[PDB]
């Protein structure tokens, strides 16, 4: 009743942020990304687990908009920034998420991500560049977190969204993957749990008054 | 604040499937579209408005992948499949998703669909190649029901999703796009409405036992 394993028919969600260097994922760079994957303890709540983050070296041959690093600040000729190839980036993702799939007993990783379809086509995108073999994530499937703070607070943006939440956002912070992550994190388990809580979930909770 | 307008930010939540002749939304023909608006009655419970369906033949130069056909059955070459232009079942559809926004006082629509980014996406593609301006729908929010079904019902498969919520799903209409519109509809419909039921929706119905 109380595992992971059992709340998404068998799906390990997996939190995701990118940021990038344009609209398009099959030729724009991917400049950063963070991942995060979560738990549920023995009563069913679900929570964070791991935490991962880096900074993207852009592919050989990408294209970087200029109103993009406009818009998110980054500049990838900076040599402080730390960055790391796709390729190591998402192969340590995805040992980790291996690993968690293992553990918890599910059979495959879905994206949680706030208009999860633009992270989830550079993610994949980024996989195929790289070459890696594989891929725990669905090919398709994912958890839109604008659609879930939609449905559970009546607000599409994240932002806002997590406002109404009773979260804090900072908006100076808002370009960051894993600071956007992490507050996604947060969103998606607040949401899922208070779900929960009112006696939506399980199934049967309704009728145990 | 029992008005649609109220409930998704001043979305108009429009649900949306389409039957195609492959994966790939730029080059492949749409060949099925149907479209449900949805309505809340006085005291904020959700329901389908008005219905609209079409058969759509092949814009010209549209591949069609034989495995496509062979999975939803449909011959495009049949003339008795009364189809229309893709200009001619989205103008319709735009025309009455226009008039409805007006009506309720939002300010845009959004696509709910099973999987929402496929749909999306090639609803969005027809609309370019025939030319229709003032596209009413948001360029790229959705309401992925896969995912609100995983919230609502641990569930994101659409017929297991449905059987789980207590509704019919009749597997020889699975190909049909009316059909699946409409299971999906009333699934949105039945997610949106059991989260009020139980006290999720409006925000302060919780603290008023
Ligand atoms: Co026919
Ligand atoms: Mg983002
Ligand atoms: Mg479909």
């Amino acid at each position: 009743l109380t595992g992971l394993c059992d709340r998404f028919r068998g799906f390990y969600p997996v939190v995701i942020d990118v940021e990038t260097a344009g609209f398009n994922a099959k030729t724009d760079a991917l400049l950063e990304i963070a991942a995060i994957t979560l738990k549920m303890d023995e009563q069913g709540w679900l929570m964070p687990d791991t935490t991962l983050h880096f900074h993207v070296e852009p592919f050989v041959g990408a294209n970087l908009q200029p109103e993009a690093l406009a818009f998110n600040g980054i500049d990838p000729n900076d040599p402080d920034r730390g960055a790391v190839s796709e390729y190591e980036a998402l192969h340590e993702i995805f040992k980790v998420v291996r690993k968690g799939i293992k553990a918890s007993g599910c059979n495959r990783a879905i994206m949680v991500a706030h208009n999860a379809n633009f992270d989830h086509s550079f993610m994949m995108a980024a996989a195929e560049r790289a070459s890696l073999k594989r891929n725990p994530f669905h090919p398709f499937a994912t958890f839109d977190t604008a659609a879930l703070a939609g449905l559970a607070l009546g607000q599409t943006v994240l932002s806002k969204a997590c406002q109404t939440a009773g979260m804090d956002f900072d908006s100076t912070q808002a370009h960051s993957a894993l600071y956007d992550t992490e507050r996604t994190a947060v969103l998606f388990c607040e949401i899922v749990n208070r779900w929960k809580r009112l006696g939506g979930w399980p199934l049967s909770a309704a009728e145990e008054v």
